[PDB]
C-alpha cells in the first residue's frame, strides 16, 4: 500500500515513516491476545472501581511518582478496564510503590544516601 510502485518503500523493518505499517505491523502482534475487545473491553468500561480514591490520595504527595503511574492506568482506566489483556506494567508499578507495605522511593531527595528494604528494616 504505497505508491508510486516504482518508488515504493521497500523498508522491510517495521515501518519507515508509514504510519500504516506500524498500525497493521503491531496489529498482528497485539492480536496475540485473540479476544473481545470493542466488546467486552468496551463493556466493562461502562463501570468502574473506587481506586481513584487512593490514587488521587498518593498521587496528591506523589506528584512526580503520579506521573508515572498514570502512564500506565492510561492504558486501563481510560481503556475501559482491560479486566483480561490488562498490560504487565500494571503490576510493575503498583509493587514499585507498595505490593504491600513500604512506600517510598528515592525522591524528591527523600533517600537519605542508599535506602534500605523497608520490610527488613521493620521500621
Amino acid at each position: 500500500s504505497m505508491q508510486p510502485e516504482e518508488f515504493a518503500a521497500a523498508a522491510r523493518g517495521g515501518f519507515g515513516g508509514d504510519a500504516e505499517k506500524a498500525k497493521a505491523a503491531e496489529a498482528q502482534e497485539a492480536m496475540r491476545q485473540q479476544m473481545e475487545e470493542q466488546r467486552r473491553i468496551m463493556l466493562r468500561a461502562v463501570l468502574t472501581p473506587a481506586a481513584q480514591e487512593r490514587l488521587h490520595r498518593i498521587q496528591l504527595v506523589k506528584a512526580d511518582k503520579a506521573r508515572e503511574v498514570e502512564a500506565l492506568i492510561l492504558q486501563n482506566a481510560q481503556r475501559g478496564r482491560l479486566a483480561d489483556k490488562v498490560d504487565e506494567a500494571t503490576l510493575i508499578e503498583l509493587l514499585q510503590q507498595t505490593s504491600a507495605a513500604s512506600a517510598a522511593k528515592n525522591t524528591p531527595k527523600v533517600t537519605m544516601r542508599r535506602r534500605f528494604s523497608d520490610d527488613d528494616d521493620d521500621f
